[PDB]
């Protein structure tokens, strides 16, 4: 009867049981066809399968394939009967109301859960840091958000979204390396470049200075052993790739960078709470894992913020799993149990009960 927590991401599903300290199931958010394969099944049968991604920039957009992902989660990964477990699902900031209603309809009508809830991902990450007030930078495979939160609740009018995250950074590195004369095209090759990104990339504190260092010495060069044993060496690509988060123009996007969106979000909030936001900037998601990113954010926010405001960037080491962990905590609390949408409540009112019980 333990509650389930399923954190639905653009790139990865993280799922498990409330009270656990990490998700037991982490698998790609992919459905593959030459009947259909889900997750690891679809990844380790490379090439001959075309892939669909049911979650696009954080939002569920292919509902039938999303049902396959949920089926795979319950039955293949966790080995549970959904009808025996309250289930907490996560959603993106600013998820449409009709989307949350559809998630609810599916959980009750398709999976026959006894109870469910939908929580905002960035909010859960803040909780996982021990806070109810702060501003989260959540950046994953598909989307980046800035979400200011006060006394446990997101401030929707101040949320910012950037459709630039980990997959765009992998694609950019792939482009750079393809131009330098390497062959990286297939989905197996995408996996290699993702790995190079994750192992060798970092955020420069000062991008101009770092470009000058790389132009004058070999001290920033790092090597990477490909799957056949041949070696690739990169230098300034290491920091040019994630610099895109700060300078989206690198991939031809007109948007403000993540430091500017963070500041703009704080400036949309009541002046009386900004001190608390500046002192509680929490990073969440895999794309915040780059070495150097917290220090860079600290500098850039300091440049924009009023003088002497204490700026604090919190970068939890567990931040690849922060959203999930926040859900695990929330769903375990005694005070939360009154908050579940029960099947009875859903029968009484319908799927639109979700607006009165969730955000
Ligand atoms: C009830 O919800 C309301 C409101 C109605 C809902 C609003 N929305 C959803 C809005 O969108 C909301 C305002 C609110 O109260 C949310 C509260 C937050 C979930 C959260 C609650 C507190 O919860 C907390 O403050 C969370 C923090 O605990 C501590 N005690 O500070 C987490 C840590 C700092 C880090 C981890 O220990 C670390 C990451 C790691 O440690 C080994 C770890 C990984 O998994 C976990 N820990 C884990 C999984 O389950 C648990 N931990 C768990 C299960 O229950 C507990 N912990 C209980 C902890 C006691 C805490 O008090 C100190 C707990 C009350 O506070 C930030
Ligand atoms: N060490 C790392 N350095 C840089 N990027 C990383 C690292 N580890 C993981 N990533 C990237 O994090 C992304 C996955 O993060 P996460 O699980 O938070 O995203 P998601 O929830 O699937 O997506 P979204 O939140 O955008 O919908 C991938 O793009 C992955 O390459
Ligand atoms: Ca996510």
């Amino acid at each position: 009867t333990t509650a389930l927590v399923c954190d639905n991401g653009s790139g990865l599903v993280k799922a498990g049981f409330a009270g656990d300290d990490a998700p037991r199931a982490v698998f790609p958010s992919i459905v593959g066809r030459p009947d259909s394969y889900v997750g690891d099944e679809a990844q380790s049968k490379r090439g001959i399968l075309t892939l669909k991604y049911p979650i696009e920039h954080g939002i569920i957009t292919n509902w039938d394939d999303m049902e396959k992902i949920w089926h795979h989660t319950f039955y293949n990964e966790l080995r549970v009967a959904p009808e025996e477990h309250p289930t907490l699902l996560t959603e993106a900031p600013l998820n449409p109301k009709a989307n949350r209603e559809k998630m609810t309809q599916i959980m009750f009508e398709t999976f026959n859960v006894p109870a469910m809830y939908v929580a905002i991902q960035a909010v859960l990450s803040l909780y996982a840091s021990g806070r109810t007030t702060g501003i989260v930078l959540d950046s994953g495979d598909g989307v980046t958000h800035n979400v200011p939160i006060y006394e446990g609740y997101a401030l929707p009018h101040a949320i910012m979204r950037l459709d630039l995250a980990g997959r765009d950074l992998t694609d950019y590195l792939m482009k750079i390396l393809t131009e330098r004369g390497y062959s990286f095209v297939t989905t197996a090759e995408r996996e290699i470049v993702r790995d190079i990104k994750e192992k060798l990339c970092y955020v420069a504190l000062d991008f101009e200075n770092e470009m000058a260092t790389a132009a004058s010495s070999s001290s920033l060069e790092k090597s990477y052993e490909l799957p056949d044993g041949q070696v690739i060496t990169i230098g300034n690509e290491r920091f040019r790739c994630p610099e895109t988060l700060f300078q989206p123009s690198f991939i031809g996007m007109e948007s403000a960078g993540i430091h500017e969106t963070t500041y703009n979000s704080i400036m949309k909030c009541d002046i009386d709470i900004r001190k608390d936001l500046y002192a509680n900037n929490v990073m969440s998601g895999g794309t915040t894992m780059y070495p150097g990113i917290a220090d860079r954010m600290q500098k850039e926010i300091t440049a924009l913020a009023p003088s002497t405001m204490k700026i604090k960037i919190i970068a939890p080491p567990e931040r690849k799993y922060s959203v999930w962990i926040g859900g695990s905590i929330l769903a375990s609390l005694s005070t939360f149990q009154q908050m579940w949408i029960t099947k009875q409540e859903y029968d009484e009112a319908g799927p639109s009960i979700v607006h009165r019980k969730c955000f």
